[PDB]
């Protein structure tokens, strides 16, 4: 495990990073903490950490308190091996549509959801690790736009409200290899049928 070239380095940033289309960001295990940009709380009006745009990627940071809005993605977006030591508002979130991936990495403390679908998309999160959790994915509240999740190798301990919730019946979660600890409730979803395993 070549830990990363900028381990041990922390950038603090006092805005937030645009990733541009087919751009990698890549931190080689760097630290951001960022400043003036949130407290990492549950207020709406935080910046987000990073904004990639359509088709950019980011791998390789670690995002330290305070989490501010996390990352947000406008679709077709990479996201390797991200850490989030202390989630803010949420962690990352779909703001647009197109396959968003979340592979490798881990996410703790988040108050409400790690992840946050606000526009139709494929979801996919892949060997992933996150404790103390309020959900793992949540799509906009009484949206009923379509979602399709899959969670692949995922492991969740301490979860206060569900793994994810979705107020849209066309939406769908699938799941393989998924290990939830100390959670409420699954799945908040109109149905139970909208959950399949593979
Ligand atoms: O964090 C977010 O994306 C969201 O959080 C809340 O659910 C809010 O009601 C949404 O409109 C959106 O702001
Ligand atoms: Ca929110
Ligand atoms: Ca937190
Ligand atoms: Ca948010
Ligand atoms: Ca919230």
């Amino acid at each position: 495990h070549h830990v990363g070239t900028n381990t041990g380095g922390v950038l603090v940033i006092t805005d937030t990073i645009i990733v541009k289309s087919g751009q990698t960001y890549d931190g080689k295990g760097i630290k951001i903490i960022a400043q003036g940009m949130g407290d990492g709380s549950q207020s709406e009006n935080q910046k987000p950490i990073f904004k990639l745009e359509k088709g950019a990627n980011l791998k390789n940071v670690i995002i330290g308190a305070p989490g501010c809005d996390g990352i947000h993605c406008y679709g077709d977006n990479v996201v390797e091996n991200v850490v989030w030591e202390d989630v803010g508002e949420d962690a990352l979130t779909v703001k647009s549509e197109g396959v968003v991936e979340v592979i490798g990495g881990s996410a703790k403390e988040a108050a409400d959801a790690v992840f946050q679908l606000n526009a139709p998309c494929t979801f996919k999160v892949k060997n992933f690790t996150a404790t103390n959790i309020g959900k793992l994915v949540a799509q906009n509240g009484n949206t009923t736009f379509k979602v399709v999740i899959y969670l692949e190798d995922v492991t969740l301990n301490n979860v206060k409200s569900c793994v994810a919730k979705s107020d849209s019946p066309v939406s769908e979660l699938w799941y393989h290899n998924l290990n939830v600890n100390n959670c409420k409730t699954l799945f908040e979803f109109p149905s139970q049928s909208q959950i399949h395993q593979y």
